[PDB]
């Protein structure tokens, strides 16, 4: 019954992780003067470039270019010796009001409530009883290990750190009937930016006893453990230079890492009308409640619709075999106590709060006690 | 045991799907001149502007004006009424060498069959025994009903016809014992773009008449079946105007369409060395070798590698209980079969030919009989 699995996270600077962040300071520069704004903002990084392609629609009054800048020196990018400094880059901008036909068939003259779903797609929810938060142990790890990274580089303990990193854990669990119990850590893979006068030993060296060891419990490690620390062997250019980022393009380290399934839209830069983002979010609010509410140690919740109308066109549930009632009994319960409308998951969560840029890294999910991580009592 | 499922796909000039194939246009035409071309293209699409953003290194020399313009030829925006003309559309690029660091880690100074993956990642497989190819019927579906509006525009029948579309298929599915069998056509979406002078209703019904029912068999639809045909009520504007497209922003639709899993790597743009795209393709054909070499009804095939290293870091099986064997007695089997490292993977799939563009619209799986669709004999 031996298995393995394996997840990725990444930091703060990955270039891709720059674009989520930065599409989302944009999103909760708009909802904070307008909280009825359309956004939907894209970020592209390369080599001194933030570009903002896009649509939004909104009375708020935002300066781009200081809010693009802020958000890159939280990050860390603030030398050209790191390859990218807020101070300095370039920040152009190609943004245009929202599609006047996708207004009138989505929420132009339409009751809150009943707003049209922002476009068509699939969305899917999980949730697992392997850890308290209901969350994957690979990614949690692989999470904490970016996490780590970023705190010994802004408290000066490593200061030869730079923000991009990758991490990747594979970890070894058993299972019983369909529930997944983690047994240890296989093999662990970090790779981050640093300076050009660090060596190969020394981090390799600091990454096995300042990151690893401060994040997985010894339990878990090992003589059998992988280490593939810095496997790449240099990594001094980093950040949008070494890779060009895009928003939308670490959607699985943004969910599950592998685990559950994926309809494919990404989160970041978007308002609630856009379905991408608020029945996902609805969708794991759904998984974690069957979880805590003791009706199945592990799940997945697909929901679906299409522009311009307001109820799910379908909702499905799967089990893993981890619960008593049948996959049709859960799923009417989920129709007896959720309304997966988007205006209906608007209020049930709270999603005009600009509290966007706090979910573009190390996962939307599994953290902060967000309104979607606080489970729903059920009645059935 | 009744469930339903939904998957989408897009069309040819879906802004996201511009992207992709520009991307794999540039990268063919590189393999055209340069086998070994490291090729990291990014697109980005929005009025008026195709941009280049990534890095290639490369003996090749390519105009990336021409490439880029006749592929959005071949994909039919020709004329601002369109909403973006390949004639007069704005062509940006910012591409830059590999970074050496990624060079000298990956496979600078190796052999060629033991060159490192390019980057870490995990990749999934899938294969179903529903249709013939192996494809999950929604997915299937939902790209022929895009490639039936493509059909339709290209040879006069609707000319009101624009080249942004999207479609999405519910199938109600019966199960046993894991595999899975399709009953009925519960709900179908599509959008597309059009022509100013065309009415709605004219519209309608050719999509009911001459698209589905040119496509779905009569006896998956019934009197029960949700039609939802141009339910915006108006898409006039559309393509990179309506809105912003990247690469790598379909990945669902490129794959599975929601079912099997996703590691989150996009596929256009890049050479075999990123194991994003090789390996996800040969994780395909080792999961279509079990189903058809009789192992499984349906399977799940994850491999995980880091940067710099050749062989993958974990292999992992999921048969949804559809064989006898287990899935250690599985994995035993693609571990004696196979050999995943990037190096063998670019021979026994022949990844250098310059047959990239072909992948970038209508999904990379289950057409054309690619390498990666050709099942191995396997021996146990
Ligand atoms: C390996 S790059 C993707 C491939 C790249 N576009 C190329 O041209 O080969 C993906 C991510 O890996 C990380 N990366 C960049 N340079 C690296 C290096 N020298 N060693 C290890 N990881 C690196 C960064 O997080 C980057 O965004
Ligand atoms: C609905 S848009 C995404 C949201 C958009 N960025 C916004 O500003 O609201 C996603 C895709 O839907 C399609 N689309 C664009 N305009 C549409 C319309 N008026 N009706 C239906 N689908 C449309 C195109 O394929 C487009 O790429
Ligand atoms: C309990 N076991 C054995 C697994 N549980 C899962 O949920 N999935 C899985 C993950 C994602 C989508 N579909 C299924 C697995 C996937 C693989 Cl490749 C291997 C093992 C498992
Ligand atoms: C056989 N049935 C009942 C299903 N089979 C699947 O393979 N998955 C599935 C799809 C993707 C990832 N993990 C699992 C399902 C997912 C849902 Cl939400 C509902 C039903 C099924
Ligand atoms: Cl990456
Ligand atoms: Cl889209």
């Amino acid at each position: 019954g031996t298995f393995l699995f394996t997840s990725e996270s990444v930091g703060e600077g990955h270039p891709d992780k720059i674009c989520d962040q930065i599409s989302d300071a944009v999103l909760d520069a708009h909802l904070q003067q307008d909280p009825d704004a359309k956004v939907a903002c894209e970020t592209v990084a390369k080599t001194g470039m933030i570009l903002l392609a896009g649509e939004i629609t909104s009375r708020a009054a935002v300066d781009y270019q200081k809010v693009v800048r802020e958000a890159v020196k939280h990050i860390g990018y603030d030398d050209s010796s790191k390859g990218f400094d807020y101070k300095t880059c370039n920040v152009l901008v190609a943004l245009e009001q929202q599609s006047p036909d996708i207004a009138q068939g989505v929420h132009l003259d339409r009751n809150e409530e009943d707003i049209g779903a922002g476009d068509q797609g699939l969305m899917f929810g999980y949730a697992t009883d392997e850890t308290e938060e209901c969350m994957p142990l690979t990614i949690v790890l692989a999470h904490k290990l970016n996490a780590k990274l970023a705190e010994l580089r802004r408290n000066g303990t490593l200061p030869w750190l730079r923000p991009d990193s990758k991490t990747q854990v594979t970890v070894q669990y058993m299972q019983d009937r369909g529930a997944v119990l983690p047994i240890r850590v296989h093999t662990i893979v970090i790779s981050v930016q640093h300076d050009e006068e660090v060596c190969l030993d020394e981090m390799r060296d600091a990454l096995k006893e300042k990151v690893i060891k401060a994040v997985v419990p010894a339990k878990y490690l090992d003589e059998d453990t992988i280490y593939h620390l810095q496997p790449s062997g240099r990594f001094v250019i980093g950040g949008p230079q070494g890779d060009a980022g895009l928003t939308g393009r670490k959607i699985i380290v943004d969910t599950y890492g592998g685990w559950g399934a994926h309809g494919g839209g990404a989160f970041s830069g978007k308002d609630y009308t856009k379905v991408d983002r608020s029945a996902a979010y609805a969708a794991r609010w759904v998984a974690k409640s069957l979880v805590k509410g003791g009706l199945c140690r592990r799940v997945l919740v697909q929901v679906s619709y299409a522009i311009g109308v307001s109820h799910p066109l379908s909702i499905s549930i799967f089990h893993y075999g981890t619960s008593q009632k049948s996959e049709r009994e859960l799923l009417e319960i989920v129709k007896k106590n959720f309304d997966l409308r988007p205006g209906v998951i608007v209020r049930d969560l709270d999603l005009k709060k600009p509290i966007y840029q706090r979910t573009a890294a190390y996962g939307h999910f599994g953290r902060d006690s967000f309104p979607w991580e606080v489970p729903k009592k059920l009645k059935y």
